[PDB]
């Protein structure tokens, strides 16, 4: 229940369609799924505390949070949100986002350490729902 690592994407499904939902450009959103554009995802947790850097080839952001706490960061489309992380179970988080300005999707995501070790994200927008599964590296 430790969800600390460098972790490397093996598994990706529904990601276009999903940056489609959120209005995505189709330039970007081919680019986006080009196997060059992978996420490497590094995460530091201590207790109820998270540090989470996400870089692609010329993208580096990092997130800071806590579970229960409010916190700002964007949707996958990079509009700025308010979101609440909480534990669905041991293993398992998830997080609902507000956005700060405008409407559009209702947007979340959730993660979840398996128990044979790897690392699996849910991201949503309506009704569509991107799954990606990670292992350590
Ligand atoms: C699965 C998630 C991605 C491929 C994300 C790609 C990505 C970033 C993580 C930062 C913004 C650029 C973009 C390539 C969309």
């Amino acid at each position: 229940p430790n969800f600390s690592g460098n972790w490397k994407i093996i598994r990706s499904e529904n990601f276009e369609e999903l940056l489609k939902v959120l209005g995505v450009n189709v330039m970007l959103r081919k680019i986006a799924v080009a196997a060059a554009s992978k996420p490497a995802v590094e995460i530091k947790q201590e207790g109820d505390t998270f540090y989470i850097k996400t870089s692609t080839t010329v993208w580096t952001t990092e997130i800071n949070f806590k579970v229960g706490e409010e916190f700002e960061e964007q949707t996958v489309d990079g509009r700025p949100c308010k979101s609440l992380v909480k534990w669905e179970s041991e293993n398992k988080m998830v997080c609902e986002q507000k956005l700060l300005k405008g409407e559009g999707p209702k947007t979340s995501w959730t993660l979840e350490l398996t128990n044979d070790g790897e690392l699996i994200e849910t991201m949503t927008a309506d009704d569509v729902v991107c799954t990606k599964v990670y292992v350590r590296e």
